């Protein structure tokens, strides 16, 4: 199995495998059984503002989500990125659904690592600002059944049947280039994200949520994940 | 051949194929016959500072080289990056030598693309700061006989014979990810580079220089370049 750490912007309450009763933001270490959860609003088709950092000066993997005219859901978990996440990685997005529909329109995405040559000595970056998901974007090795383009969009579904996006489809959005992390050159790489999304109400109880992972340099769609596995865990444990 | 535009920091005056009678800095549009030239001091092992930009509001393609306590060589050339270099690229470094030895140590490298989604609408980046070329850097697809590591160094020769780097050595340093250019969405992708080299005096009339190219997404070392072909040209025209 692939070593993986996700941040769940879940929309489906998975009571059986361990999610709380409401649509929530959370955080995952190698299991769908999250470490912390928090209250998330889950409005209809509106837009976007999510934000995930990790400063090893403070070792908090902090995360907030805001609609404009909404709150900020802090779901920060104490995790040491020393021993949990590989020496070189492959970041990306992940959405999925199964037996229920939701729209998972991503419209922009970013990153910024800053990793410690000699702590002051000019930390290495990988900053990008993808406001322009093209039709033929090629620094993504997008897996599953994700699509892109036709507008500035990264559709992590099988879509365009009036955008009621054809339940039990999964597509991930793995960015091309790796990042050195594990510790080894210690682990102050304050990796940021901004994750402007759009979850349209399908008039069908919108459910399964979008994620944000940092996986191994290899991955796949693990063992079939058309549903509760959130696109990236092979098993529900 | 493969379409490629480089900045030759040539250190042998290739007297028969277009370069001047002095070791210069040039700029190459598909031809080792250059488009500008500029006088270079050729100091011994001292560090580095070279810097290459291209906006498309002013359409000049520029470069300078100054050692600290030395002067700069503005070898800027006006060329239309619209029709000369493909949409998706693979940036990086190229050095070579043949029958003459020199040091081609690179210690740091950076970049910043900014390509015009809708000019103010939050253009896309790929910025990095590689001050710390490690032993197992894996967003580099370094071709030829390039080495790295053992220290923070990128060694584009075959090295460690007391830094007498084993002539007829060629090494390339192709970065991993692609960038949109050609024009199409227009071409103001103001790509920067920092090119901090080290050319140690090997006490051996040091001569062939490092380049900085921008190529197609596919490449190799073309038809042998152990010498004046400068690592990226198949042909001397
Ligand atoms: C039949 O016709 C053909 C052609 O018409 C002739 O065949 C050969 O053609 C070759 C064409 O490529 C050509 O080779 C190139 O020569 C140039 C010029 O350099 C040398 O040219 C002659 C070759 O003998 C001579 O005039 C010189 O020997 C000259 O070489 C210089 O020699 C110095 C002392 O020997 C030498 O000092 C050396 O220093 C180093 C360290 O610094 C050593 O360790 C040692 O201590 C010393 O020997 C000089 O450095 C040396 N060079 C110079 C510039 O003065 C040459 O530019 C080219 O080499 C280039 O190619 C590589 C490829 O990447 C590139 O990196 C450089 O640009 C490099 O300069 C070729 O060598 C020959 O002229 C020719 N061969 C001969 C023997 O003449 C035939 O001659 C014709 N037959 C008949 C019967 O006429
Ligand atoms: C083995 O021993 C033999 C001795 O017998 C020697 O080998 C060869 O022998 C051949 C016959 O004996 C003979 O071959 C000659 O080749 C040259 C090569 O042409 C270029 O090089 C010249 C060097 O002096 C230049 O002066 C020329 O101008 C010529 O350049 C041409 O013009 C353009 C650039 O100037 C270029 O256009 C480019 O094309 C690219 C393509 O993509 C770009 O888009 C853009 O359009 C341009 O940049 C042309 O392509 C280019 N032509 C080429 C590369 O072929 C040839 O010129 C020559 O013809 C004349 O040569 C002299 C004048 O130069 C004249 O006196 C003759 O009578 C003849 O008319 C021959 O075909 C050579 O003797 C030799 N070849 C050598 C040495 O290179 C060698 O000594 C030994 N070794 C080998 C490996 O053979
Ligand atoms: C076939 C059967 O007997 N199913 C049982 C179920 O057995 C396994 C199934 O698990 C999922 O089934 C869903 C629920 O778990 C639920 O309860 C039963 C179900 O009958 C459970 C345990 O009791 O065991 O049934 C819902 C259907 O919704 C009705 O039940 C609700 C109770 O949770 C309750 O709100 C209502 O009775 C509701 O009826 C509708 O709602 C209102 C509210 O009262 C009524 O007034 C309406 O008239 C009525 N109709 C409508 C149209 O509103 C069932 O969905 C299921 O597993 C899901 O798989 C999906 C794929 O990812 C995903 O959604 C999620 O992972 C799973 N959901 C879970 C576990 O809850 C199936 O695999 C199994 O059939
Ligand atoms: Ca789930
Ligand atoms: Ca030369
Ligand atoms: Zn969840
Ligand atoms: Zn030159």
């Amino acid at each position: 199995a692939d070593t993986i750490v996700a941040v769940e912007l879940d929309t489906y309450p998975n009571t059986d495998i361990g999610d709380p009763s409401y649509p929530h933001i959370g955080i995952d270490i190698k299991s769908v059984r999250s470490k912390k959860t928090a209250k998330w609003n889950m409005q209809n088709g509106k837009v976007g503002t999510a934000h995930i950092i990790y400063n090893s000066v403070d070792k908090r993997l902090s995360a907030v989500v805001s609609y404009p005219n909404a709150d900020s859901a802090t779901v920060s978990y104490d995790v040491d990125l020393d021993n949990v996440l590989p020496e070189w990685v492959r970041v990306g997005l992940s959405a999925s659904t199964g037996l229920y529909k939701e729209t998972n329109t991503i419209l922009s995405w970013s990153f910024t690592s800053k990793l410690k040559s000699n702590s002051t000595h000019e930390t290495n970056a990988l900053h990008f600002m993808f406001n322009q998901f093209s039709k033929d974007q090629k620094d993504l090795i997008l897996q599953g059944d994700a699509t892109t383009g036709t507008d500035g969009n990264l559709e992590l579904t099988r879509v365009s049947s009036n955008g009621s996006p054809q339940g039990s489809s999964v597509g991930r959005a793995l960015f091309y280039a790796p990042v050195h992390i594990w510790e080894s050159s210690a682990v102050v790489a304050s990796f940021e994200a901004t994750f402007t999304f759009l979850i349209k109400s399908p008039d069908s109880h919108p459910a399964d949520g979008i994620a944000f992972f940092i996986s191994n340099i290899d991955s796949s769609i693990p063992s079939g994940s058309t549903g509760r596995l959130l696109g990236l865990f092979p098993d529900a444990n």
